[PDB]
């Protein structure tokens, strides 16, 4: 997965989902749920360390189900704590409901 964002220009429509895909998204999605930008984000840095709490976490997991179209609950905020695992999963429910 050579797909890097570094702002130089938009992406189109990518019709696939790769793990860095969900991974760049994840990060936007929840700065806006912290009240920041995911440009100070980290992927391997704690959402609850930036404060992630357990109201936040179980908002937040519903939007990820609803870009995927998946079931998650707030028990995935607690196992992968960063994108990199988050996304790590999720990456792979997609890729067993369309196989």
């Amino acid at each position: 997965s050579g797909l890097v964002p570094r702002g130089s220009h938009m992406t189109p429509q990518v019709n696939q989902v790769n793990l860095s895909e969900i991974k760049q998204v994840l990060k936007q999605q929840l700065a806006e749920a912290l009240y920041t930008e995911e440009s100070e984000i980290a992927e391997d840095q704690k959402f609850v360390d930036l404060g992630l709490d357990s109201i936040v976490g179980v908002e937040w997991t519903t939007t990820i189900n609803q870009t995927y179209n998946l079931n998650l609950k707030a028990t995935k905020l607690y196992d992968y704590p960063t994108l990199l695992e988050l996304s790590g999963y999720i990456a792979q429910i997609l890729s067993s409901q369309g196989t």
